[PDB]
Order: structure tokens, then C-alpha cells, then sequence
């Protein structure tokens, strides 16, 4: 007869210590931005931005990730 | 006959720890945008963005993620 | 009769020690930009993208990480 | 005896002809104005401007000047 | 016997013909202006201005000046 | 005896002609201007300028000048 053992012990910690997080700072888009079309023609999809857009700021106190994937297909 | 065991024991711990966490500045788009279009002809979809957009500042006391995954496929 | 074992120990610990994480600056764009078009003719999809865009300030209190993938495949 | 004569004729005309005087455009402080301060120390007469201060937009229909002074001193 | 003569004729035309006078533009502090202060101490007369001051747009339609100055001193 | 003459005839004509005056642009200060201080010390008159100040855009019709300038000096 076939025997399947599975027993993972898992004793991880992921810490983190920070005495201060502070003092970020971010400014896009201070410059002045002009455009100026004259005489066009567009045919087909036409996505346009302009400004200062899709801007992110990510101040996580920690930040400790831990991806743990377990398997075990039997056919 | 077929025997399974299946126990994964889990001390996990994704501890953080912060004294402060403060002074976090985001100054988009700053500058002054100005668009000036003259005799243009579109003829599809268009998709048109001007000044500051889908900016995001995501500041989390934590942000300690853990995904942990179990499978078990039988045929 | 087949016999199968498994059992991986784990002792890790993926820690991090910090004082101070500060006074971080981050200023995309700070030129001016200016576009002039005449007289063009586009005839299929357009995507534009003018100013600041896309700009990223990541700023983690720890950002220790711990990807542990296992794997046991029985044909 | 003495004879003083003073007989200036003047036929001057300061003419100006004009079509059309149109679409002038003035955009001062299109920019934001951040302005920040801690633990100052003034002692004597502060004036501070901040923004957009003392813009003119001077557009006269003419602006035909004649300046003629006219003296006879006799001591 | 002493003769004075004076008689300064003046055939003058300051003339001057424009069809149009147009599409003029004045963006002055276009960019975001930022300042950050700290620990200063004054003892003397501050003057300060930040953003977009002092901005002039004069369009005279004609312009044309004539500064015609006389004198007849006798001692 | 003594004969003054003095007849300074002027057939002056100062013209201009144009068809069209137009079109101009004056984009000062397009940049962000950022401006950071630490731990100063002042101790006399202080005058200080940020960002676009004392922009001119002079555009006349004309422009036409004459300085006449008459002097009659009799001691």
C-alpha cells in the first residue's frame, strides 16, 4: 500500500522595525505644459493625456510580504 | 488501501512595528496646462484626459500581506 | 510497498533594523513642455501621453520578501 | 527798445489708422504658489506678496501722445 | 535797439497705418512656484514676492509719440 | 545793432506702414522654480524676487518717434 506523508512546519517571521518614516516628498508635473494642434485628422482610436496623471505615493509602514504556494497533484 | 496526510502546521508572524509615520507630501500637476486645438477631425472612439488624474497616495500603518495557497487535486 | 517522506523544516527569519528612513524628494517634470503639431494625418490607433506620468515613490518601512514555492508532482 | 516776437504756428497730426486690434490674451500666476515657512524671526517693516499681483493689460484704441511745452523766461 | 525773431514752423506728421493688430499672448509664471523656510531670523526691511507680478501687456493700437520741447531764455 | 533770425522750417514725416502685426508669444518662467532655506541669519535690507516678475510685452501699432530738441541760449 502507498504511504503519502505531509507535514511542512513552518516557524518563519517576516519583521521589520523602523524608529521614524516620515519627510517624503513628491511633486510631478511642477513644469508648465502647453500643446497646440492645428490641422490634424485622427482615422482611428485616439487616447490622450495630458497633466500629471497615474501618480503614486506608496508609504507602507512595513511592506513584509510572504507568498507561500503548496501543491501536491496526485494522478 | 491509499492513505493521505495532510496537516501543515503554520506559526507564521509578519509582524511590523513604527514609532511615526508622517510628512508625506504629493503635489501633482503643479504646473499650469493649457491645450489649444485648431481644424482637427476625429472619426473614432476618443479617449481624452487633461489635468491630474488617478493620482494616489496609499499610505498604510501596516501593509503586511500574507496569501498562502493550499491545493489538493485527486483524479 | 512505496514509501514517501516529506518534512522540511523551516527556521528562517528575514528581518530588517532601521533607525530613520527619511527626507526623500522625488520631482518629475519639473521643465516646461510644450508640443506644437500642423498639418499631421494619423490613420490608425494613437496613443499620447504628455506631462508627468507613471511617476512611483515606493517607500516601505521594511520590503523584506519571502517567496517559498513548494512542489510535489506524483505521476 | 527791445522787441520780442513769438508767433510758434503748429500744424502736427499725430494720426494712426487701425482694421482691427483683437484677441490679446494675458494669463499671469498660471503656476501654483506653494509657500512654506517654520521658526521665522522678523525685527522691522515686513511687506510680502504672494500670487498674482500689480498685472496690466494696457490696450488703447490709439495711444497717440503729443508732449509740446512752450517757455519764455526774461529776467 | 535789440531784434528777437522767432517764428519755428511745423509741417510734422507722425502717421502711421496698420490692417490688423492681433493674436498676441503673455503667459508669465507658467511653473508652480514653491519656497520653504526654515530657521531664518531678519533684522532689517524685508521685501518679498513670489508668483507672477509686475506683468505689462501694452498693445496701443497706434503708439507714435512726439516730444517737442522750446525754450527761449534772456538773461 | 544786433539781428536775430530764426526760422527752422521742418517738412518732417515719420510713416510707417503694415499689413499685419500678429502672432506673438512671450512664455516666461515655463519651469517649476522651487526654492529651499535652512538656517539663515539676515542683518540689513532684504528684497527678494521668485518666480516671473517684470514681464513686458510692448507691441505698438507703430513706434514712431521724434525728440525735437530747440535751444535758444542768449547771455
Amino acid at each position: 500500500s502507498v504511504q503519502i506523508v505531509y507535514k511542512p512546519v513552518d516557524l518563519s517571521k517576516v519583521t521589520s522595525k523602523c524608529g521614524s518614516l516620515g519627510n517624503i516628498h513628491h511633486k510631478p508635473g511642477g513644469g508648465q505644459v502647453e500643446v497646440k494642434s492645428e490641422k490634424l485628422d485622427f482615422k482611428d482610436r485616439v487616447q490622450s493625456k495630458i497633466g500629471s496623471l497615474d501618480n503614486i505615493t506608496h508609504v507602507p509602514g512595513g511592506g513584509n510580504k510572504k507568498i507561500e504556494t503548496h501543491k501536491l497533484t496526485f494522478r
